[PDB]
């Protein structure tokens, strides 16, 4: 709907992504060697509509890894297998203020934020060992891809696992304010959460993953199911609001898209009912999101009128 | 688009509104007479379609003030006329957390809390008296309604001036972190703000007004352009996440719609592109929304899947 | 006690003045102009002992407005006249973290802050009018200075007022938190308020007022009792711990005697059972203390072992 | 000093005594099975004063872990062994407001709050292994007792750090922040943590202890020199306020002494210059303090006049 000449469309995108790559500014995430190595030249952009029909241009093909652009599809899995009122025993459903802590019902303010996602992490396929876990949402995460590029990051979990402390800490406080489901082994979970946070994609797969958000929960590659509409709401709804660390509320005012940034230098975006994209780049502003991105999602809204509320 | 028949929705618009009502829980305002004078079992309901479509339900001609609804309406008439860079050099754009303050960057939050009301109201006809100012947004609301009824309450206004402690506090506190554009008479602004609290409408008059935002700007009753583009979405994204109170963040996750309480118990309800409503009923629940108002909104969207992202 | 020669003594305060002297940063406060005409090279100490022994050295004759260095003493009458138990049920007994609020009981934290300076005014001579109230502190004020100079800044007094959005931001917060006594004239109070900040004094009456408080409430060159122990007490606690804004807990911890600095640049000190100083210098560092005053203080306790626990 | 008969100051404890023991109300702390053990009505208080002269009445030899009575007493250690610049440059000198987190330097607020604790212990004794800083320790305590019962539990120990997940997310997030000196271990300072807050004195043990603080750093019933008197001066600050949690404050005003409470139910208190006391009593009141113990120490203060500024 609304293209409706998707090869004129392609145009304007590669125009925007050539304007986005004329903005050199921001600084390569450096907390561990695996983001320091990266390019701050790097720059791709790949799209991939409610049909099929796909895009790319730049450094689409480099692997790079999800990190928090993890949170809302590990959010999303977790309200398909359990449903929203489960869920959200645990985990809040909006944004805070600026810090480490939880919302007047002792529960972590929303899944897009670290001690969220660790939560949240606690909830999926419980029972089972950290391998079947793992394997499971590998499994998931090749159906939101229509089965393209989804690898895994062993030096940057190790790196991720043996610096994490502010995330050890977190993992001790939910801990200690119940915030587990019973017989939680956090230890094992942060594990797990390192681990989801060091799975690779790239601009291509990744934009297919944003697609299925996009298209109601079913992948525009093949066809198929992947998440229940209710997951994809939910989903949609706090991408819209806390997907962008502390610029969620400017996003949302001047882009009024659901996104999700990482510090990887991704920013998964969505249309709904139009395409899913992934714009990537090293390189991340103040607030932590990728400079090139930013800069190239404003632009984007500010040509197709894509605005939530345009 | 997406009803398609006015008649059978109507009737499932009838249904919600009866369902409701048997929610007699609240309590009705009582911090001035003018508000505690109403009658707990008050209950309408009014929708206006992007065409013209009309229809009632209830007490939907009782007059009754906008108080807080009439927020996002003069937000509107500000950024119409000034644009969004001016009058955001003033006032935030996203929610805050619970409190009288401002940002880092010492300016209110957004234009959904008194202290942003106040500045906002600061920014309108500058230069002219309080009598041209007042006739001024009277014109806009007139057209906004389609000239349907828009009154005026000058015992809520007296009452709300006398009283209102807290908002002269706020008064002189943006007044000290220079606030306000040069040469504003503070306490001539917030007799400006107590009058637009006491403008007052009904349920079919304020629904043509929602109409109008989800019309584009377009007062679907008259064909006439009332405010910008740039205006409505502004208003529909503020409405979005910060037109609810404290219940905001919960609202936008479970109805997704534009829309705005007030303490007289009306809600200002926007579905982009397909109607406007005003939903009202004096029982307020803790967070200081209209009971059967809340009650109706979450069944609205369980059912004609009009939420967000739907 | 503990001197044992006033002497001997003297010299040494003489050579502490002169290091202090030496220390030329800080600014003269000057958000009013009676403020910013003062000299930054003005620097005067007057010391007042448990017996009548006096010295002075410097500019310890030239008048300066007390500001919130009168901020102890009316708490002192309020509790002289009322006692501890009815003062505080409207006002704190401890220090907060660094804003406008109330604490836990809707109170304002402590005598030493604005808020709690102002409902403190509004409990002293209840019922009569400002002019009774006003003569009835300045009789206090002469038996605590032994008669010596007391007196009054119209100028100040004017241009505090005119210029105080902050205080009545704070008065209309507090009218809102119902903080005041039953039937209080709000801004009545206010006005008191600014009239008790314009009051002068010299180094020299001033440091007799500290006196009185060093000597249980009894002045020492008069031997009249003018506070109540109870009274003389609770005010040296609460300037223990609130007396030098932001830098009282530093305070507290290096030097450790009871003390309130003013916005003019004086700091009104004691040391309990020996003797009272008042330290003058218009220049105040970042945290609003006179920087000749503090460098002052430091020396003292650092030679005399003046500190509380030395 | 200020006694100045011993013999019948001694009958009016025991009366002081006789009356805290009326008191019935409070909890025992039962976070771990080693606190939740002890008897209610278990009351002791010791006195030790600056000769030597000693007094007990009440189960003053029932052996009780310190707990965070020993934080003031790990701190006059290191402030002993390193001085006041060097042990500040981890740890703030004042009271907070309420959570888990620092201050504007990044830093504990104080040695009397956990974190703070912490990153005292850090400092104690560094390079050695645990088993040397735990008998380094062991061995200022046994001279700050005058060899009296300083013992040690085990089973508290063990529960204290199998259950402190508080402790070890505050432990990882100083970590995270750098608030520990280069090279340290964080888990084994956590450890040595717990062990000095198993560490076992008598009412009578303690007195003594306190004693020492009250005598300049003379062990009153040795006469030998255990700690510096800078060490001193800066623990009696902090204990003064910081002391008794949420209470410090109201206690500061009120009794104007240095204490520190404990969960155990101790109240190590000093009067400088004439006494140490332990007042001991395991039901707690919603602060912390244990009920019987802050009950007495009112009565002290309000009968032999010891209040700091009386
Ligand atoms: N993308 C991110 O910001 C995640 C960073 C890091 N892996 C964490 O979990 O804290
Ligand atoms: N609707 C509202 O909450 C407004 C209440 C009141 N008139 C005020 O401005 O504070
Ligand atoms: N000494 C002071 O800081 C007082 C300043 C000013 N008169 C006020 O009351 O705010
Ligand atoms: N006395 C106390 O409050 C200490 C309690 C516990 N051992 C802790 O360190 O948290």
């Amino acid at each position: 709907s609304m293209i409706p000449d998707f090869m004129s469309f392609t145009s304007h995108i590669d125009e925007l992504y050539e304007s986005a790559k004329k903005q050199s500014g921001g600084k390569v995430a450096d907390y561990i060697p695996q983001l320091a190595k990266f390019s701050p030249d790097l720059w791709g952009v790949s799209v991939c509509t409610v049909d099929g029909q796909r895009h790319s241009t730049g450094d689409t093909k480099v692997p790079f890894c999800l990190q928090s652009c993890v949170k809302p599809l590990k959010y999303a899995i977790a309200v398909n297998d359990l449903g929203t009122e489960y869920v959200h025993r645990y985990v809040g459903k909006e944004p805070s203020g600026l810090k480490l802590f939880l919302n007047e019902d002792d529960k972590p303010h929303n899944p897009m934020v670290n001690a969220g996602a660790i939560v949240v992490t606690s909830l999926i396929k419980q029972g089972v060992n950290n391998a079947e876990k793992f394997d499971y949402v590998m499994q998931f995460l090749n159906k939101m891809a229509g089965n393209e590029y989804v690898g895994f990051s062993n030096a940057t979990f190790q790196s991720e696992r043996e610096s994490g402390d502010r995330n050890f800490a977190i993992g001790y406080y939910l801990k200690e304010k119940k915030c587990f489901p019973e017989g939680t082994d956090m230890v094992g979970i942060l594990d797990f959460y390192f681990q989801l946070c060091s799975i690779e994609v790239t601009c291509e797969s990744a934009s297919v993953m944003a697609a299925t958000l996009a298209n109601g929960g079913f992948c525009p590659i093949t066809g198929e199911r992947v998440l229940s509409p209710e997951a994809v709401r939910n989903t949609l709804s706090l991408m819209h609001s806390c997907g962008m660390y502390d610029f969620s509320g400017q996003f949302a005012f001047h882009v009024g898209l659901p996104a999700k940034s990482g510090v990887a230098g991704g920013i998964l975006l969505v249309v709904p009912n139009v395409m899913g994209m992934m714009c990537w780049s090293p390189p991340l502003d103040k607030m932590g999101n990728s400079v090139k991105g930013i800069h190239f999602c404003h632009d984007l809204v500010s040509l197709c009128n894509f605005h939530n509320y345009d």
